């Protein structure tokens, strides 16, 4: 029992990591084979952040312009090249420790596991979610540029996201590994701010399944409602609109409980409507929409 | 910015997890240099939980009773005793991916992060607290036993946590790297159950300066009390009284917000008074004791 936000190991993830220096701007690189992934603005300047053209600062590049550092071994730069947002800095040795991976983009709702570094140095895990206006609620501060983000399935690293900056809110924007944004940011200075966000309607729901796999039954009721009631109140609350589909994934958490998906949607039809009048479910306060139904099955016992 | 439960990296203690099975019984077990520790309740049987004499079962086995295995290689026994709790497997090979270690036993308060693991493979890792009762609150399921907590200073594993066993409210119950159970709790089938727990008070004020570091301002007021009329009213919420060494303890984090520790108190004072009204510190609605004053300081920027 216990039901906590659980990272993935991030030993495969660690061998990975390189610290990338072009002039005196310092930041984390992802070194795969022999090819290290980086942000591009690594090549950028305080004055060059204004309206920067990437192209024209590329070409002004050469190969001993970019200084790699694993550990403590310097990784000679063979060379460069542009990929959207992502520098690919060619180095002479293919990393050892490279494990079997993928470059997979995930959609809002989804979850994934953030590596935190400083200097090619990991100082820490967490898990994070992608919300609907494409940012995530993270953990970073100045140098945690080129940290990623993964999700591991029988020892296979699916990398999707690369830190890049920082909201005015205090959310993170960042992109895919192969350059392209998350949301509507832009890798230039600007007042881009994060548009509205909903909350993820199949994760609270499968969140309350944890909960009663886990001995919380309080918010239970002999009520059910129709998917069309649902998300007439779903939408009142700023809730994603369930559908049908989001009823069939549910439904092995449905089939361990015993609960029907519209019988646990009548229970949090009430919680919106009433609250929780003091109470708490798996020691929070509030509705946690972070866990997936694949995270919850994951960590759930299947009995 | 942000702020978020951060784990450390797990790299170094994933190497060191692997699978120990006796007759029937498997669980996991930690393999440093030419040892291998483990719970030592996988010498018994259902039958003998009842009340086990360990010493009369450990004799009554032999060298080729325990398979140990690495990942793929199986490693041979060439010896066993037990400290304590816990069994010590002799092994004829030394660990090459043993890191620089320590066995540590922590306080109440104190945080460390987990690798939960099965059959020798970790699965996931979080970041936990010892409680007042010497419980966590973990997250582990059947085959969890003989993962391990810790926690990494400049490369160095400071190994605290052995789990063996799930408690009847949820909660956990595990053995320092000695042997020795935090807490009194017995490596057999009693009806053994949790003591009364307080809210750590040093790590909840640590909290509120995190919030105060990340833009959280609305619980400040201008208001100061002593050190002995906070701990009249932290004694009726059940929170632990707060020390001078805890104010000095805090002094950094009072020095960067400008907010003194009196100051700070007076705050809680008043929300452990009339409550949040439904606002949030840090995305959550609750006060938060499992941040210590150190993992506030390595997680928060210094300006
Ligand atoms: C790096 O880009 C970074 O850490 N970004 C993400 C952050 N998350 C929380 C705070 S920052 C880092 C690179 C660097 C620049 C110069 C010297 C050393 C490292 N950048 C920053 O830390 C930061 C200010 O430091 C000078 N600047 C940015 O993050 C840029 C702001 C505009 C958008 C952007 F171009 F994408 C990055
Ligand atoms: C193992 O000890 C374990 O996983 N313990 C911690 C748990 N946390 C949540 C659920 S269990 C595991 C060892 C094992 C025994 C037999 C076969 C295979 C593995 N034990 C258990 O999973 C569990 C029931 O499984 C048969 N029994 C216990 O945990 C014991 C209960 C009494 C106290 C104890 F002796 F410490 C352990």
């Amino acid at each position: 029992s216990g039901f906590r936000k659980m990272a993935f190991p991030s030993g495969k993830v660690e061998g990975c990591m390189v610290q990338v220096t072009c002039g005196t701007t310092t930041l984390n690189g992802l070194w795969l084979d022999d090819v290290v992934y980086c942000p591009r603005h690594v090549i950028c300047t305080s004055e060059d952040m204004l309206n920067p053209n990437y192209e024209d600062l590329l070409i002004r590049k050469s190969n001993h312009n970019f200084l790699v550092q694993a550990g403590n071994v310097q990784l000679r730069v063979i060379g460069h090249s542009m990929q959207n947002c992502v520098l690919k800095l060619k180095v002479d040795t293919a990393n050892p420790k490279t494990p079997k991976y993928k470059f997979v983009r995930i959609q809002p709702g989804q979850t994934f596991s953030v590596l935190a570094c400083y200097n090619g140095s990991p100082s820490g895990v967490y898990q994070c979610a992608m919300r609907h206006n494409f940012t995530i609620k993270g953990s970073f501060l100045n140098g945690s540029c080129g940290s990623v983000g993964f999700n591991i399935d029988y020892d296979c690293v699916s990398f999707c996201y690369m830190h890049h900056m920082e909201l005015p809110t205090g959310v993170h924007a960042g992109t895919d590994l192969e350059g392209n944004f998350y949301g509507p940011f832009v890798d230039r200075q600007t007042a881009q701010a994060a548009g509205t966000d909903t909350t993820i309607t199949v994760n609270v729901l499968a969140w309350l399944y944890a909960a009663v796999i886990n001995g919380d039954r309080w918010f239970l009721n002999r009520f059910t409602t129709t998917l069309n009631d649902f998300n007439l109140v779903a939408m009142k609350y700023n809730y994603e609109p369930l559908t049908q589909d989001h009823v069939d994934i549910l439904g092995p958490l449905s089939a361990q409980t015993g609960i029907a998906v519209l019988d646990m949607c009548a229970s949090l039809k009430e919680l919106l409507q009433n609250g929780m009048n003091g109470r708490t479910i798996l020691g929070s306060a509030l509705l946690e929409d972070e866990f997936t139904p694949f995270d919850v099955v994951r960590q759930c016992s299947g009995v």
